[PDB]
């Protein structure tokens, strides 16, 4: 369903806003992106005192849902933020991933992200995002079915599961139907 | 004129719009027959950017690849649908395997990705899966048209055309 102006920021009314401790978790996110991909996750983090940090090409600009249902506002730039910064990274799938990974830009960082260490978050199409960095080969994890033969050309190991937790940090799932467990373990390892 | 040839084609719908429509428009002047595959009959599928309308010529249930002499995969969105699909995923590896013509731009090698009956093979393929490709085991070359063993024929982008359609062209005669 239509989501009106769907905000990613603590609201004014949080008491963690003034002092700006939050964690902060990027998003990669462009056109198209499956909309619930990302308002589900944004949602049960904001609510969790988690700030969310919308990254693209152009700060300011609004990108929409594949569905029309969301459309969000980008918070930065990539040339702007570092991996350093943050401390989990959501990869929302839809058409989003695909018009990112032809990006070395959007590639380098989410490789680097990856080598930190830090949680990674990666639903339906966003794990292609992950093949493109090349950091899965050997790693476990799951995905929407149109890709399950590159996953697995990268290396990567796949389980047909609702959600898969690779070392305690990469966080998969295949379509919005897994949303519940996805927010699960993203929740569980960013606490 | 030449021998008419029968070129299946995978198509859905958000498939990139010049993808079909210029490789079918040179493929008609020449005189070949050009027939539409996706789940239903009748149904009209439209391109990516709202230009071209496609009607569905033939159900994969109801066709085979022994009836055709080439296939046409066009890109944009097209591929990521189709290639979820084991009857066209399967349709495109007997295809090949069949030696017979394939023309793939874009996206449209994602559908060969998943036939899996790239590795070892010559092509091109658009910027964002350029990896996957590779991970398939193909041999990649960043050039506007990539003909391997005179039968798999493979462009990046709508602008690599003019040399796709040449090509596409050259093999159906």
């Amino acid at each position: 369903s239509y989501y009106h102006h769907h905000h990613h920021h603590l609201e004014s009314t949080s008491l963690y806003k003034k002092a700006g401790l939050s964690k902060k978790i990027a998003v990669l996110i462009t056109d198209e992106f499956e909309d619930s991909e990302f308002t589900s996750p944004a949602d049960e983090f904001r609510k969790a005192g988690h700030e969310v940090i919308t990254i693209e090409k152009q700060a300011g600009k609004t990108v929409k849902g594949k569905k029309g249902e969301a459309s969000v506002t980008i918070d930065k730039s990539i040339d702007e933020v570092t991996p350093a910064e943050f401390d989990a990274l959501l990869l929302p799938g839809g058409h989003s991933p695909d018009y990112l990974r032809g990006d070395n830009r959007f590639v380098t960082f989410t490789r680097d992200f990856v080598n930190s260490g830090k949680p990674v978050f990666a639903i339906c199409h966003g794990p292609q995002l992950l093949i493109s960095a090349d950091v899965i080969r050997g790693r476990k994890l799951t995905a929407v079915k149109p890709i399950i033969i590159d996953v697995k050309n990268a290396g990567a190991e796949f389980y047909d599961q609702e959600v898969v937790v690779d070392k305690d940090q990469l966080v998969t799932s295949r379509t919005p139907d897994d949303l519940p467990a996805f927010n699960r373990e993203a929740l569980r390892l960013l606490g």
